[PDB]
């Protein structure tokens, strides 16, 4: 009954794209530092995830749009939306999460399908099946590079608990994350730097709460606002983190912004 959103951002301005799944359609709102506008993306789906990477100043976006029978990959490479090579069978209610790293890029896409999360990987030549296989109905992911080594954190929410699964190049292990919440989580994650710093937002029965990692234990963050559905993106300006959280209750999406000095309501509108 609430819309479902996905967001990505790039550069220091920043540029942002926010995708909203509402009543079977995914549409796009865009920011390049000078007002929100409606982007061209318009495709069927009940669930959306997104990742993006830069090649110099040129943005590349990958949108994973799930209907009741298929996930389709939609590619923006500066010159129109084109269907990509990624495909997966689904059933109604399936959820995805996507990350990418480098400029090749590498991509990992996680799908929660009938209570199981599985992983598909792009290495620059083809898609292959990843080792990840854990229970979950909802999923979010974030990733960070330490030199050339990718680190991945996946937040797997079953009916009862949210577990963090960590890839460090050698195998998947359970992470320190605890939700500080009861059963029924939907999550969104972002990360920055190489420690890393992680922020995980949980929507649970209409409330969003924040859990925080800066390298030395998980703690409850200042962010606390209503929402049935959450997404997030973040960007660095030198050493300073900026965060944009997209909180939705029904068809109303409110942006909340961290710029170093508390949460403020952002200029985002759905229009
Ligand atoms: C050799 C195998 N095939 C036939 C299956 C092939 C050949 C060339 C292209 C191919 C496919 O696909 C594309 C697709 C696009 N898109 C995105 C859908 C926008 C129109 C753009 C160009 C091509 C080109 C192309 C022709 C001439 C000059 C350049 C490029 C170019 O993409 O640049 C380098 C990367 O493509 C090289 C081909 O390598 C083998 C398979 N493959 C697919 C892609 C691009 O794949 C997309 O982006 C990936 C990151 C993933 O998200 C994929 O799922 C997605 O399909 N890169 N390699
Ligand atoms: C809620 C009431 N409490 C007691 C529980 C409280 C009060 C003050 C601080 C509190 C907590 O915590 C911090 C934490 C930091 N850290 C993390 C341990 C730095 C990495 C730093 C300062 C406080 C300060 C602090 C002291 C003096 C003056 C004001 C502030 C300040 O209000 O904090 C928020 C308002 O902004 C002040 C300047 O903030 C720039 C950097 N930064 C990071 C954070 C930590 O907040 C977490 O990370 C953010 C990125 C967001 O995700 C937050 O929602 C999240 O809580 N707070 N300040």
């Amino acid at each position: 009954s609430s819309v479902q959103t996905a967001a990505t951002s790039w550069g220091t301005v920043p540029s942002i794209a926010v995708y909203t799944a509402n009543n079977g359609k995914i549409t796009e709102r865009c920011w390049d530092g000078k007002g929100w506008y409606t982007g061209a993306f318009n495709e069927p789906g009940d669930n959306v995830s997104v990742t993006s990477w830069l090649v110099g100043s040129a943005i590349h976006i990958r949108v994973y749009a799930s209907t009741g029978t298929t996930t389709t990959e939609w590619c923006w490479d500066g010159n129109g939306w084109t269907k990509g090579a990624y495909t997966s069978s689904t059933v109604p209610g399936d959820q995805t999460a996507a990350t990418s790293w480098g400029t090749v890029p590498s991509i990992a896409v996680y799908t929660a399908n009938n209570g199981k999360i599985t992983e598909r990987c792009w290495d620059g030549k083809g898609w292959y099946t990843g080792a990840f296989n854990e229970p979950g109905d909802n999923v979010s992911v974030t990733s960070w590079l330490v030199g050339s080594a990718i680190h991945i954190a996946v937040y797997a929410s079953t009916g009862t608990t949210t577990t963090e699964w960590c890839w460090d190049g050698n195998g998947w292990t359970k992470g320190a994350y605890t939700s500080s919440t009861v059963p029924g989580d939907q999550t969104a994650a972002t990360s920055w730097g190489t420690v890393p710093s992680i922020r995980v937002y949980t929507a649970n029965n209409g409330k969003i709460t924040e859990r925080c990692w800066d390298g030395k234990g998980w703690y409850t963050g200042a962010f606390n606002e209503p929402g049935d559905n959450v997404s997030v993106t973040s960007w660095l300006v030198g050493s300073a983190i900026h965060i944009a959280v997209y909180a939705s209750t029904g068809t109303t999406t409110t942006e909340w912004c961290w710029d170093g000095n508390g949460w403020t309501k952002g200029a985002y509108t759905a229009t």
